[PDB]
């Protein structure tokens, strides 16, 4: 469960949030595979409630109506096609599995679903699965509202409705079996793993019982005995009765303290400084590295919808975001997930974005295609952070230094730090309000290296900054606080 099942040498996955299956298939072949990306986390592929008030919000996809592979992203044939083409190129697909609940209990009965399936929340009827009143925790929940009212009671957090969402009775074999049927369908199609949505709202033991029903990965692409990669979304900051360690026996867990603390440090909130990142990782109270799925932002906290709050860095904070992603991608702790989003009309009112519900770029509800510009950036409002040179090059940096130890740490006692990864890579950051100019020990073999943040290595030459490492491994670095990107990164494969 703990191994990503990525191709040897690929160390990150990217969340292609709300992308269509045909767009992902093309991206796998034209960019992800050649650029060395390990895999793609896709949006929930199962049928969901079509919500028109507000107009097709991104969160309607977290309200299942059935397990049919029929959504705004495409149909079952398009999904299968995408998994096949991506696998044939070495890029894995990870499915966002929404198995804790069905749709909101107050949603109107009818066929307002992405596949026309009929459902009736009020009477607990979802014929397309099928599920009935007997398959929900209505009688198990002990709160007066039937919803989760207090997170200090670990029992209601698991048996009651997360903000009205009908809660599946995951202790029942029938329900466990319907969910396994769905997941095994995806596994046999070729998916390498899953993100278990709302894992905090499920009992570790119920989750385990489901995973015990799962097939090994498709033997046409994966070695015999391969188990699906499992990462559970569990928001565990401080002081809750539920701990993310309770879920270590099922697979990895999302470490939400990672992006929250990286955000406060890089923003320099409340006296925090980059020099404190010396012992980043478990030393900061994070889960063990081999059980961590890390990221700077995710789809639900980049819009103020989740763990981290206002400290979270996103593409909106382009300069600081690149630096945070760079640090994450250079640092050995955990398995990294890169975010890929779409722009929406942010509208802050009283400190809150009232347009945080807006779904993906679309035409009358039909998701727009991802168009690629001549400079490799995307159009149609897709941000495509995974295509930003600084980010894309750091994804490669992580691949090149995979397995190398964390060494040669340097810091000025403030916000100017540097460190290397064995003798395969070196990275330098300047987040102080003054310039950095110093000769550092890089642990790298002598030679001329291209800085992969400012440029690229293109046919025996660098398009950006060049760094010269001496016989003793020392090298001079100059970064002004006015630089577009206040950090420099060089590695074995950017060497001239
Ligand atoms: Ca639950
Ligand atoms: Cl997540």
């Amino acid at each position: 469960q703990y191994s990503p099942n990525t191709q040897q040498g690929r160390t990150s996955i990217v969340h292609l949030f709300e992308w269509r299956w045909v767009d992902i298939a093309l991206e796998c072949e034209r960019y992800l595979a050649p650029k060395g990306f390990g895999g793609v986390q896709v949006s929930p592929p199962n049928e969901n409630v079509a919500i028109y008030n507000p107009f097709r919000p991104w969160w309607e996809r977290y309200q299942p109506v059935s397990y049919k592979l029929c959504t705004r992203s495409g149909n079952e044939d398009e999904f299968r096609n995408m998994v096949t083409r991506c696998n044939n190129v070495g890029v894995r697909i990870y499915v966002d599995a929404v198995i804790n609940h069905m749709c909101g209990n107050a949603v109107s009965a009818g066929t307002s679903s992405t596949c026309g399936s009929y459902f009736n929340p009020g009477s607990r009827d979802f014929p397309a699965v099928p599920y009935s009143g007997w398959d929900f925790n209505d009688g198990k929940c002990k709160t007066g509202s039937g919803d989760i009212e207090n997170y200090n009671d670990a029992t209601q957090v698991r048996d009651c409705r997360l903000t009205g969402l009908l809660d599946l009775a995951l202790e029942k074999d029938y329900v466990r079996s319907k969910i396994a049927e769905y997941m095994n369908h995806l596994i046999d199609i070729g998916v390498a793993g899953f993100r278990l949505d709302a894992s905090k709202h499920m009992w570790p033991g119920d989750i385990k019982a489901i995973l015990d029903k799962l097939h090994n990965l498709n033997s046409n692409w994966f070695p015999a005995g391969s188990k699906p990669f499992i990462y559970q979304e569990v928001i565990d900051l401080g002081g809750e009765p539920i701990k993310s360690s309770d879920y270590f026996g099922n697979g990895r867990v999302t470490e939400f303290k990672y992006g929250a603390k990286l955000g406060t440090v890089i923003r320099k909130w409340n006296g925090e400084k980059m020099s404190y990142l010396k012992n980043w990782g478990e030393g900061w109270g994070f889960v063990p590295s081999d059980r961590a799925l890390v990221f700077v932002d995710n789809h639900n906290n980049q819009r103020g919808h989740g763990a981290g709050g206002a400290s979270i860095l996103t593409f909106w904070d382009a300069r600081l975001y690149k630096m945070a992603v760079g640090f994450m991608l250079a640092h050995p702790y955990g398995f990294t997930r890169v975010m890929s989003s779409y722009r929406w009309p942010r509208q802050f009112q009283n400190g809150n974005d009232v347009n945080d519900w807006v779904g993906p770029p679309n035409n009358n509800g039909v998701i727009k295609e991802v168009t690629i510009n001549p400079d490799t950036t995307c159009g149609n409002d897709w941000v495509c952070e995974h295509r930003w040179r600084q980010i894309r090059n750091m994804v490669i940096f992580r691949n090149v230094v995979d397995g190398q130890p964390f060494t040669n740490w340097y810091d000025n006692g403030s916000n100017q730090v540097a460190f290397g990864r064995g003798n395969r890579g070196f990275i330098v950051f300047n987040n102080d309000d003054w310039s950095f100019s110093l000769t550092l020990q890089t642990g790298l073999p002598a030679g001329t290296y291209c800085d992969v943040i400012s440029g690229d290595k293109i046919n025996g030459n660098c398009t950006g900054i060049k760094i010269y490492v001496s016989d003793d491994g020392k090298a001079h670095f100059s970064i002004s606080n006015s630089a577009e990107d206040p950090f420099i990164a060089i590695h074995a494969e950017s060497k001239l």
